[PDB]
């Protein structure tokens, strides 16, 4: 699934370099604006789900901030499966024979219980 830049990492915060083949193409640098790519120095390190992302079961967004207990917090996070690409709250899925495996390098990312 398509994701958006996090807007908080070194790459996202830094200004466009004005020198790479993509900056040179941008109108703001006097180019024709045909390639339409981002500056090569601004490739987000940890892209996040889009603001419209919701759980495929309950149709709600992340609610991890409303809960303080760690298990409950995790279960109200949106998690996207890296294998089947479903976005869900882990608490909206009950499976006996499997649990999911969280990926710590990307936000809201796991292999869900259906795929693991
Ligand atoms: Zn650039
Ligand atoms: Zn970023
Ligand atoms: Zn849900
Ligand atoms: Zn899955």
């Amino acid at each position: 699934r398509r994701r958006t830049r996090c807007r908080k990492c070194e790459a996202c915060l830094r200004t466009e370099c004005g020198e790479c083949h993509f900056c040179k193409d941008m109108k703001k640098f006097g180019g024709p604006g045909r390639m339409k790519q981002s500056c090569i120095m601004r490739q987000c390190i940890a892209p996040v789900l889009p603001h419209t992302a919701v759980c495929l079961v309950c149709g709600e967004a992340g609610k991890e901030d409303t809960v303080e207990e760690e298990e409950g917090k995790f279960n109200l996070m949106l998690m996207e499966c890296s294998i089947c690409n479903e976005i869900i709250h882990p608490g909206c899925l009950k499976i006996k024979e499997s649990e999911g495996v969280v990926n710590d390098e990307l936000p809201n990312c796991w292999e869900c219980p259906k795929c693991n």
